C-alpha cells in the first residue's frame, strides 16, 4: 500500500514524454507499466499481486516475432500513458483503468501475419471471425487471462462498471484494425470542423479513443529518428516472411510485403505517413491539442525518409 515503483532518474523524467524509448532491458518493461498505472489511475486501481500476475501472463502469451511482441505492447501502452497525463482532467475513472490495459493485451497472441494473410490460409480464425479478424482474438485472449484464477484485476469493480471497462477494452482493441480508422477519422474531422463533436456523447467519445488507440499503435513514426528507423526493420521483416508465405500459397504479395522490392522502403514510408500517420496526429491534434507533439514528431520523421530518398542518407 505504502510500496511505490520509482524509476532511475532519465527514465522517471524521459517516461513523461511522448518519444520515450523503453529500452532493451525486457526485465524493466513490467515495473515501467507498474509505474504508469499508478500515475495514470492510481496506486489503489489494482490489486498490486494481481496485476503482477495478469502482465506476467500478457507477457506469457506475446510470441516471439519480430515486432508484433511483448515490447510493442509496452510502448503502444506508454504512447497511451503521454496521452492520458497531458489531458488530466477529459478521461473517467473506468477510462483510465480500461486503456491502458487495452493497450497491453490489444495484440496479444499475434502470429505476424495480416487479417488479409489468415483469409488467404483459410485459417481456422477466419471462420470464426470474418471482419477484424485478428483484433477479435485480440480480445478473446484479454478475457481468457482476466478469467484465470488470481487475474482478475477489476474484482473491486460492480457488475455494471465491470461491463463498461471490458467493453471500453474490447471496442478500445478492435479499433487498432487499421481498416476501421480511414471512416473513424474522416467522420472524426467532420465531426470537429461542422462543430457536431460532442465529449458527453458515448459514440463520440467511442470515436475518440478509436483515433487515440490509432495513434498509440503507430508511434513508431513519432520517436527519435534512430528508433523510427530501426523499429521499421522489424516491421518489413514480419511483412516480407507473410510475402514469403502469400508467394507459398501461390499469389503475388503486394510490393510493401515483396522482399524482392525493399528497394522501394522510402517512397513506400512517405505514401504511409501522408496518407496513414500525419492525418491521424493531425485530427488527434485539433481534438486533444496537448497531443501536438506527435505530430511535430511525425513531422519530422517525414522529413528523414525525404532525405532518404533525396540520397542524402
Ligand atoms: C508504425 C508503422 N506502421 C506501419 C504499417 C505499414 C508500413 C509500411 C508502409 C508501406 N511500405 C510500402 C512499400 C515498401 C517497399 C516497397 C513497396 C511498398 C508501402 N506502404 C504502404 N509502415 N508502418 C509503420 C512505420
Ligand atoms: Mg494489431
Ligand atoms: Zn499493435
Amino acid at each position: 500500500g505504502l510500496m511505490q515503483f520509482t524509476l532511475p532518474v532519465r527514465l522517471c523524467k524521459e517516461i513523461e514524454l511522448f518519444h520515450f524509448d523503453i529500452g532493451p532491458f525486457e526485465n524493466m518493461w513490467p515495473g515501467i507499466f507498474v509505474y504508469m498505472v499508478h500515475r495514470s489511475c492510481g496506486t489503489s486501481c489494482f490489486e498490486l499481486e494481481k496485476l503482477c500476475r495478469f502482465i506476467m501472463s500478457v507477457k506469457k502469451n506475446y510470441r516471439r516475432v519480430p515486432y508484433h511482441n511483448w515490447k510493442h505492447a509496452v510502448t503502444v501502452a506508454h504512447c497511451m500513458y503521454a496521452i492520458l497525463q497531458n489531458n488530466h482532467t477529459l478521461f473517467t475513472d473506468l477510462e483510465r483503468k480500461g486503456l491502458l490495459i487495452a493497450c497491453l493485451c490489444h495484440d496479444l497472441d499475434h502470429r505476424g501475419f495480416s487479417n488479409s494473410y489468415l483469409q488467404k490460409f483459410d485459417h481456422p480464425l477466419a471462420a470464426l471471425y470474418s471482419t477484424s479478424t485478428m483484433e477479435q482474438h485480440h480480445f478473446s485472449q484479454t478475457v481468457s487471462i482476466l478469467q484465470l484464477e488470481g487475474h482478475n484485476i477489476f474484482s473491486t469493480l460492480s457488475s455494471s462498471e465491470y461491463e463498461q471497462v471490458l467493453e471500453i477494452i474490447r471496442k478500445a482493441i478492435i479499433a487498432t484494425d487499421l481498416a476501421l480508422y480511414f471512416g473513424n477519422r474522416k467522420q472524426l474531422e467532420e465531426m470537429y470542423q461542422t462543430g457536431s463533436l460532442n465529449l458527453n456523447n458515448q459514440s463520440h467519445r467511442d470515436r475518440v479513443i478509436g483515433l487515440m488507440m490509432t495513434a498509440c499503435d503507430l508511434c513508431s513514426v513519432t520517436k527519435l529518428w534512430p528508433v523510427t528507423k530501426l523499429t521499421a526493420n522489424d516491421i518489413y521483416a514480419e511483412f516480407w516472411a507473410e510475402g514469403d508465405e502469400m508467394k507459398k500459397l501461390g499469389i503475388q504479395p503486394i510490393p510493401m510485403m515483396d522482399r524482392d522490392k525493399k528497394d522501394e522502403v522510402p517512397q513506400g514510408q512517405l505514401g504511409f505517413y501522408n496518407a496513414v500517420a500525419i492525418p491521424c496526429y493531425t485530427t488527434l491534434t485539433q481534438i486533444l491539442p496537448p497531443t501536438e507533439p506527435l505530430l511535430k514528431a511525425c513531422r519530422d520523421n517525414l522529413s528523414q525518409w525525404e532525405k532518404v530518398i533525396r540520397g542524402e542518407e
